[PDB]
């Protein structure tokens, strides 16, 4: 027949599927921005303490630093400001993990060209329910950027 039978086995393995970069699809993720672009620890901002420390950005695994730099940028006014320097790491709040994951994979800024700028976030291991903790530097305390 059909609906009976005694072996179950379904192969679907398939290969790595690549996203369009253009035609990517936009999906919810879960970003830490500090307003001191410091890599400190979630202490400084846990999940569910305050909504000025995850925000949610549409972005698509296969989107480079830049796309990133504008995704976090709109939904965090204190990056919009010119010369913010933006640092991407891997973080998780208090879990049932060790606490030495946490680290930067690359950062951009408000409308300057970095070299990771060019890189996409698949290659730093982001994925659907990762956790980014972006460290947001303000140019008034910025001693790298032009000032002083």
């Amino acid at each position: 027949g059909s609906h009976m039978r005694v072996t179950q086995e379904e192969i679907k393995k398939e290969p790595e599927k690549p996203i369009d970069r253009e035609k990517t699809s936009p999906l919810l993720l879960r970003v830490f921005t500090t307003n001191n672009g410091r890599h400190h620890r979630m202490d400084e901002f846990s999940r569910g303490n305050v909504p000025s420390s995850e925000l949610q950005i549409y972005t698509w695994m296969d989107a480079t630093l830049k796309e990133l730099t504008s995704l976090v940028k709109e939904v965090y006014p204190e990056a919009r400001k010119k010369g913010t320097h933006f640092n991407f790491a891997i973080v998780f709040t208090d879990v049932k993990r060790p606490g030495y994951r946490v680290k930067e994979i690359g950062s951009t800024m408000s409308g300057r060209k970095g070299t990771d700028d060019s890189m996409t976030l698949q290659s730093q291991k982001f994925q659907i329910g990762d956790y980014l903790d972006i460290a947001i530097t303000p140019p008034n305390r910025a001693p790298p950027p032009s000032g002083r």
